[PDB]
């Protein structure tokens, strides 16, 4: 296959969920920048009708709906309409969308534990599920799940975040080997501190972020679209041989002494 | 500190959830067998009050009483029992006792995953938390929870049990770095394929373990006894600078191409 | 910047080591593709004097000479030619050439293990230092090691070659910590079995070819594409906070239990 | 086997390279302390001498004889004379003794490298080699080699020296994969900072403690004897389904963000 097919995506098919905001807006147009056609969503639905606004103006095909994916029925009315509106064929699944919680270990309560379950482990299980047939169907299916970066590492007052990240890495692996038969690969994205609306309070207090950026080896916390372009290129035919693997996208985070 | 007081655990509390059976009811002997004085718990009243009839025979000093992890209410009043008999001062905390399901990734239902959520995960943490008070009142505390070597691999019909076990994993990290303060060391051993009650099905199908055995460089399954035995060494003062790790006890299984 | 100057080479240079044939030419063709001035090396002077002309009628502007990486100061005299063809200024550094030995433990020899050390080892971080002067002048630097997916498990006969390949992993986040002052990431890509030249033997013998295709969930050896495009998405602004990582490209082989 | 059985090194036989210093020392003292008729060298006569002497007087039985490991010759010399000594029954090889060096990538001299390569990485795989006919004869092998929990992370100055520690991590993989028909394990135990006459002159910087104090939970420096408890273990028939393993012993450093 030439090197302009290997690195396309036009004649795609795509799902972001969340895409209203911070990285999974840049995922939506990163997307539809390389051909795909993308359906998104969010909890606001003036927000996402400006969005969806938007997108038409710069020669995008991006549709969407309201929805919570953190409920059942909703995300299954939501695959109802994207298997419609796409005809049952989606290549890409990008689950983006996700919750946080920042208290430290005994202040968790159990309304917190089952807030980040659902929105960060459950929900990107249940839409794999209900994607899959559609996966299967377009011949070539790629999902990539966002996680985080401190699913390897400790970071105070993360540690339900952190947990339900770390499943969703596991996760990962189980499904670009059960799915491996369907021509689906299965990747993760895991971000360090990126400048998103949620990241917003953490980035507005210069003494935090000091504290975050000096264990940063590049010096910076990340913009939205230095994670969208490695989501988009995991969904490309060029990643036609990487699946079940994690990437950390942390400026050296991680890997930092 | 000497060898004999570094390699000992005299004078020390545990509790070890699921006790009666496999690796829990062997965490239970090895923690005895080293001095500890021991409470344990199942959901069968007959087979605990049997154990401990046979505990007490061998000289051991084993309290317990029935009780779902999975259930809030019942983890509460365990934590009180624990706490009166041991008069608030705990040492250890096993998180053993789990869940296992073996489906498809399109076969997992919703009461599937929030079955493996609240007796691997769920459970665990808030044990960990309602602990929390007792292990930095005993002055050296050590928590191990015992997760899966499957959550840094993929194995068939494993995606939900190998995504609680890698939130746990995960966990291991957030609670070390947390709790280092209150001389509080978290760690974990992942066992690989282990002779117990609960694997016994898998272990009668002569076809199933000549797969498994076949893939681990040591050429059989693991004893109940191989996973108590490192267990208790992270309890011990021995251990005094090891926190925060996922040590497997798989046979090699997990590093074998 | 925007998302066409993000996934671009335009205005770069680069050199690659061994591109003559196998993943080294698909990476040398790769980054010409997207407009990137590339240097390229083997120890065949008419292999390689057929490669350039070859590269020049495809319009692309690759240079290249003789040189064996396993000298010290063949090395030097690379890279003094690689500082005049592009006055000074590199951007990218892509350590392909290796060598490869496959013998169980006992069999490994002195000049064995000394062969890989220099080959694998020695030559890339040699390489790394003679290029940072030029990474640091371009003021905008990435590099990338070739390592492979057998550096994380254990495959027979792999053992010092692996070896050498696990530091080159290690050496990968040493690098992205320390010049990443200078604006110099640097990233690695493991890969699994590759139909390469050097693979011919594996693959022309059917019956190791179906134990190796059998591990890998992809049910399938990679091609030599399928490594470069990675690499050279690595290198792209695109990347900007991606460094110190190492992305195993092996079909899910590593991850398959 | 019983408890008792199970941790005991009682009518075994090791050889500690480098056990007149630091951890070392400790491993020695340690195996003796459970029974182990132990083996031990170094390149000072009157050093090895007066240890030799102070553990007679301990009542060990500890023989040894000088050399340096990093020389060929003098590694075949020391595991000839370990088979006299021990009539050609070896069970435990622990390879501890090391070498470091602290400068900058751009820095590190083709003399740093071979050191380095030499001291740490050559001379565990010819001595594991030298040993493998013996650990096959005992008929319980177990290898342990000290690595470094800087082989996970990067520290400034640790380039080379973490490289060639973590192509003993890999190593540690394909020894435990290769030997397992000969009943032989392989683990590696890596250290964080630990208070050594090589750390000596950390130890006395105050403030390059503070630094890295800082960065560990357990908030110290670790002690020689928290090394060589985890290294006694992993000889243990306790330790009899763990193989392959790279244990941190690091007080939580590599985990914390
Ligand atoms: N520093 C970072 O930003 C950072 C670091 C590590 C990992 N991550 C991960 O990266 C991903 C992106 O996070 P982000 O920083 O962009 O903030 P985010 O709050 O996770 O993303 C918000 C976007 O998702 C939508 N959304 C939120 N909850 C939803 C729900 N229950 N159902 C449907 N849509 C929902 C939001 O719209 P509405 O609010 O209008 O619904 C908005 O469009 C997350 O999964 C996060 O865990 C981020
Ligand atoms: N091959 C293996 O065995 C293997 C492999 C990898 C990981 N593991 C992990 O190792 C741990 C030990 O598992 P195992 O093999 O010994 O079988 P298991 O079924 O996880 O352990 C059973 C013991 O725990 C008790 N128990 C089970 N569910 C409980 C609940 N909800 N509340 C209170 N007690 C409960 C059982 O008593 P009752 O049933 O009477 O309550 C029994 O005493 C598990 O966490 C498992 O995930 C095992
Ligand atoms: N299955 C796989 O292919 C596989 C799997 C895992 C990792 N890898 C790694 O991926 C990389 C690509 O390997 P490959 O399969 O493409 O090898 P290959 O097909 O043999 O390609 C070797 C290229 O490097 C050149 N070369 C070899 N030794 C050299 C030296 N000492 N100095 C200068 N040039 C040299 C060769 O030219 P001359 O021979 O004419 O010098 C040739 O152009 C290697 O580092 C390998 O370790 C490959
Ligand atoms: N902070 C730490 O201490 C730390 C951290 C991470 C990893 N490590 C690793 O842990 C291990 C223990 O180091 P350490 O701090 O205990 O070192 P140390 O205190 O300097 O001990 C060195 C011991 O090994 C002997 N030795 C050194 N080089 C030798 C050679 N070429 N041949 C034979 N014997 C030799 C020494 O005796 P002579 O000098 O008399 O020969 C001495 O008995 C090392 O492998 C090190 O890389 C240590």
């Amino acid at each position: 296959m030439s090197l302009e097919k290997r690195w396309s995506l036009k004649g795609t098919t795509a799902l972001v969920t969340g895409g209203t905001k911070g990285i999974g807006h840049a995922i939506v147009e990163e997307l539809a920048g390389f051909g795909a056609r993308v359906y998104t969503c969010s909890r606001n639905e003036a927000e996402l009708t400006k969005c969806l606004q938007e997108w038409e103006n710069l020669n995008f095909d991006v549709a969407g709906s309201v929805c919570d994916i953190a409920s059942r029925t909703e995300r299954e009315e939501l695959m109802e309409r994207v298997s419609s509106v796409f005809n049952g064929n989606l290549n890409i699944l990008i689950n983006n969308a996700g919750g946080y919680v920042n208290k430290p270990i005994d202040d968790v309560t159990a309304e917190d534990f089952s807030f980040l379950v659902a929105v960060n482990l459950e929900s990107a299980f249940h839409l794999c599920q209900l994607a899959h047939p559609m996966l299967k169907a377009s011949g070539r299916g790629s999902i990539v799940h966002v996680s985080s970066c401190c699913a390897q590492i400790a970071l105070p007052g993360h540690s339900m975040y952190s947990a339900t990240k770390g499943a969703i890495n596991q996760l990962t692996r189980n499904l670009a080997c059960e799915w491996a038969k369907d021509n689906i690969r299965t990747n993760t994205v895991a971000p360090g501190a990126i400048r998103t609306p949620s990241s917003e309070p953490f980035v507005n207090d210069k003494d935090a972020v000091a504290k975050e950026v000096a264990r940063v080896p590049l010096g910076r916390i990340g913009e939205p679209e230095e994670v969208a372009a490695i989501t988009v290129f995991l969904c490309m035919p060029a990643a036609s041989y990487i699946t079940g693997q994690v990437i950390c996208v942390d400026g050296g985070r991680t890997i930092n002494g």
